[PDB]
């Protein structure tokens, strides 16, 4: 696939130290057509349940559209293309043969823009999947890591080394979203990155991508994106079908944050 040249292949050194969470992220199609990004999340029972977080606005939060999902794992360029060179903006060499079809909806909620799916098939050992931790504490972070499929093309990583801030979707005062500022020549996100996770520096999911003004040519504060918060989604819309808590802490441990689980 093809995406902006400012984007960074995951096999690049920017991925060092992150090779676990890189394996949590997948691209998917909706009714046959490449659509959005999602990622695996761990839960307190540590049971490898195929909980796949994505964004509500991608339209997977109905029984019918969830059934149509095809997820493509390990879809990334074989070699590091140097960021901001035309090599990075050229068609990549990713494989799309590691797939699984079908899911059900566990919860969906428009305000913090989250859908939790459960994939029908248990993890194939050959796909070497990872279930990432999460952090639901009401706070900001000194930076953040995005792993995503821009234009639903080969997997990329984008780093933020600026503090996050709370916003409402659109950028007004609010607390439902995290605002993330990209580096001035670093990776960004692009259509199809929607639903992709944002991770704290400790590699725990904080939210999933709603959208925002970023592109490889964006300057200043337009080089940014907004992520629906796990904090907000935890309580969500006030019942199991519209929140994360029942699914991610089934053991009622009361955990504020957890780490990941390897396959």
């Amino acid at each position: 696939g093809v995406s902006g040249s400012c984007n960074i292949d995951v096999v690049c050194p920017e991925g060092d130290g992150r090779r676990d969470i890189i394996r949590a992220v997948g691209a998917y199609s909706k009714s046959g057509t490449l659509a959005c990004t999602g990622s695996l999340v761990n839960n307190t029972a540590n049971d490898r349940k195929m909980y796949f977080l994505t964004a509500h606005h991608c339209g997977m939060g109905t029984a019918s559209t969830a059934a149509s999902i095809v997820v493509y794992w390990n879809y990334q360029n074989s070699t590091c293309r140097a960021p901001n060179t035309p090599a990075s903006g050229a068609n990549g060499d990713g494989s799309m043969s590691q797939t699984q079809s079908g899911s059900t909806v566990k919860a969906t909620y428009a305000t913090s823009d989250f859908t939790l799916l459960e994939l029908n098939n248990a993890a194939n050992p050959a796909f070497n999947l990872f279930w990432a931790g999460w952090d639901r504490r009401d706070q900001n972070y000194p930076g953040a890591i995005a792993i995503h499929h821009p234009n639903v093309a080969e997997k990329r990583i984008s780093n933020s080394t600026s503090p996050t801030s709370f916003v409402a979707w659109g950028g007004g005062a609010g607390t439902t979203h995290l605002n993330v500022q990209w580096q001035p020549s670093g990776g960004v996100t692009e259509p199809g990155s929607s639903g992709s996770p944002i991770y704290s520096p400790e590699k725990r999911v904080l939210g999933q991508l709603h959208g925002g003004p970023s592109s490889c040519s964006a300057t200043g504060t337009n080089r940014s994106d907004q992520y629906g918060r796990v904090f907000t989604s935890w309580t969500g819309g006030g019942a199991a079908a519209s929140r994360l808590s029942d699914w991610l802490d089934p053991a009622s441990t009361g955990a504020q944050f957890i780490d990941g689980l390897d396959s």
